[PDB]
């Protein structure tokens, strides 16, 4: 709906304060007119449309790099399922930094939640997601500022509808660490 934007580089900006030049303040962020629309329909795993409430939604992704979440930004993955129960002390252990990769090819450390928009309301790529470690040799990716997504193993480029990010509990040989890994769809 909103001109020359894919559905999955908006997010709903309904609790936005509204300016009097009709634009729009999104979290501290101002987003013009044009690059907001309402919206009677979210896009889902399929592709196909499903309805909403008339809500007003915002291409943001234009205005600041935006991050493909899986769930809430406060929200863990445990084994493909978005649960939040992360205790103050996870919320403080964890790894907040995703390495993003830039358009002049250098690579970037940036804050998930202070330095790019969470985009968490978007549906989940697939039922079952498998996640990456790219600890480990076969697991590497690589994850660019536009959104873009790299498997290294088969070389697959994956778009906002095929990925989503998300705080995840690793194993440290006999401890634990939570830190963000992209999610993939095995077979879809
Ligand atoms: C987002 O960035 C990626 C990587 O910078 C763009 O994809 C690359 O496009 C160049 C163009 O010649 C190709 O040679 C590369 O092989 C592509 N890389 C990958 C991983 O696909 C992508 O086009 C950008 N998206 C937008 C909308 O600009
Ligand atoms: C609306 O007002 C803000 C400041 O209050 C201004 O920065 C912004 O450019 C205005 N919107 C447009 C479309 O000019
Ligand atoms: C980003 O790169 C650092 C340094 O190589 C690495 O230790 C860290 O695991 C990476 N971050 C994520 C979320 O994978
Ligand atoms: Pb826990
Ligand atoms: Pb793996």
């Amino acid at each position: 709906d909103i001109l020359e934007c894919d559905y999955f580089d908006t997010v709903d900006i309904s609790a936005a304060q509204k300016l009097q030049n009709g634009s729009y303040l999104f979290e501290g962020l101002l987003v013009p007119a044009i690059l907001t629309g309402e919206y009677d329909f979210r896009i889902l795993p399929d592709d196909s449309k499903q309805k909403v409430a008339r809500h007003i939604r915002g291409c943001v992704c234009k205005l600041k790099p935006c991050v493909r979440f899986c769930c809430p930004h406060d929200h863990i993955m445990d084994n493909g399922v978005c649960y939040d129960n992360m205790s103050d002390e996870e919320l403080a252990e964890l790894d907040p930094f995703l390495n993003v990769t830039l358009d002049d090819g250098s690579v970037s450390r940036r804050h998930f939640k202070n330095e790019l928009i969470v985009q968490w309301d978007l549906p989940m790529p697939c039922d079952g997601m498998f996640y990456l470690d790219n600890r480990e040799e076969q697991d590497k990716y690589t994850l660019f500022e536009n959104g873009t997504f790299f498997r290294h193993f088969d070389r697959v480029t994956l778009r906002k509808r095929e990925y989503c990010l998300q705080h995840l509990t690793f194993a440290d040989g006999n401890a634990t660490s939570i830190r963000i890994a992209p999610h993939n769809c095995l077979i879809v």
